[PDB]
């Protein structure tokens, strides 16, 4: 048996096809999100990597900020609901869930059962999201994939005093035109992000486990970072980006069982 | 007797060579601001409107961001206190004061005597200052002195949703691929700083009279758009973004006055 997961975010589309609601035996991220053929894209890629097709799925969920623009699926569901669904499936005892997408930063807190106790959310800043990153990479010529493992190498990081994203972008081509080491402004970048949520973690209160998932926690430098400010240990899936599909994956797992 | 006032912003450099506290011989505006030559220039400016030099001028005034970096001046004074100074000189009765410059956007209470009586600053977001309107203009390839007029053409202005700069720009990158009017784009990106502006405002208590100021103010369709958010007639100088050099050049003006009055000057 078969169920699909799609996430439909801001900047990314994903995808899981789930066997017998345990076993995930495709996924694909496209980096097109919301408005784009980026759902179509992975859609097609997931029949290709499994060879089946849309009748073999007995179930679909769609999820993220498109999901009531995609009118394929046989639910369409909370990306709060989807992650914290996907993340309870691979880490058990979470308690915090932090999800840094490309517009905004989610902060979920969760009780004994999974269940949202309480939320906070940065939506209307670019600063502390995925974008801020997107818009580092850009000016820097590096893909946001590569930032990571540049902050490895940081020795001396530089450090941003804007916390804004128009204003730091400023901030890094001055950094860039005074011969300032990549890899220190990029550990300069990624602790400015971890500063930004950090205060958001902490106005709703640490509770163990703390998972960070989404494309930015693809992101290993802004992960230690993250830990840092928090000082707690943090857990990543090591599917990070795909938990919003997945969980969509076993919500549809749900409704075919429910048939 | 000469005074000069100078205003060094993040933005731009603002000068002012004021006559016996009374009459502007001389301004100048060069739009680099702290960190650059901006200042060296507007100096060379000045001297060569005037025909003024360094040892004409009596008493100067810096103000500004950059006030501090500047060191051949001889006071550095707060930009709070040089803009009510230089509002106060040109329009009487002034109690509010919004100054949108290119990094912050400054909103004064005054008392009855041009005094700070209550003060709000919007400084760690580009969104709702200078620095929104100059990202806006280049995406939609107009310059910031064009704005104004352009948005007196409006009818129907595009909705901003988002308040961010970065997220605003993707919708006005939207717009235009949508081609939606130009004016409309423009009336909206207005909406957009006004808004933000005006929420300040309203927070501290609106009192006529209101006075804009900075270099944003010589955009009409900004004015227009913050009258219409506060609900109130503002005033803009014929100067706007120089009030600040202007009050600068007026503290200067008293420094000179208290030095005189220490000595006496007798003659037969
Ligand atoms: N390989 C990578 N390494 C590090 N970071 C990445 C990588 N790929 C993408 N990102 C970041 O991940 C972000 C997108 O994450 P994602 O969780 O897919 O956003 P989304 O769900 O589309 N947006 P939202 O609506 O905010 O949830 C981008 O803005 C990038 O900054
Ligand atoms: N001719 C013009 N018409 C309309 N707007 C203008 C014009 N010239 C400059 N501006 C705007 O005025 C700006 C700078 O204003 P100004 O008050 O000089 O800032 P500043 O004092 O240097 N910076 P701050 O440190 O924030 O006070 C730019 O960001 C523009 O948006
Ligand atoms: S601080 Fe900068 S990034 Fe954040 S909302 Fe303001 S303009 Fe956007
Ligand atoms: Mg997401
Ligand atoms: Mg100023
Ligand atoms: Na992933
Ligand atoms: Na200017
Ligand atoms: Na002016």
């Amino acid at each position: 048996m078969y169920t699909m997961g799609l996430d439909i975010g801001s900047t990314a589309s994903k995808g899981v096809i789930l066997k017998n609601g345990e076993d995930i035996v495709a996924s694909e991220t496209i980096s097109s999100g919301t408005g784009t053929t980026g759902p179509s894209r992975v859609l097609e890629k997931l029949y290709g990597k499994t060879g089946l097709a849309r009748e073999d799925i007995k179930k679909v969920v769609v999820t993220g900020y498109g999901r009531m623009n995609y009118s394929d699926a046989d639910k369409q569901i909370s990306e709060l609901s989807c992650h914290a669904r996907g993340v309870n499936f691979i880490i058990p005892e979470t308690r915090t869930i932090i999800d840094i997408g490309g517009q905004d930063a989610k902060v979920l807190k969760l009780d004994n059962n999974g269940r949202l106790l309480n939320f906070l959310m940065n939506d209307k800043c670019a600063a502390g999201t995925g974008r801020f990153l997107d818009v580092m990479a850009k000016i820097i010529e590096v893909d946001v994939s590569e930032l990571g493992s540049i902050s490895m190498n940081s020795q001396n990081e530089v450090s941003i005093s804007s916390t804004c994203t128009v204003f730091a972008e400023s901030e890094v081509i001055s950094h860039l035109s005074e011969n300032a080491k990549i890899e220190d402004i990029v550990a300069g970048i990624h602790t400015s992000v971890a500063k930004r949520v950090s205060s958001l973690v902490k106005r709703i209160g640490v509770q163990r486990n703390v998972v960070m998932v989404g494309g930015v926690a693809r992101n290993s430098g802004i992960v230690r970072a993250m830990a840092r400010e928090i000082n707690t240990e943090i857990i990543v899936p090591d599917i990070p980006q795909l938990t919003g599909a997945l969980g969509a994956a076993l919500y549809a797992f749900d409704e075919a069982k429910e048939s």
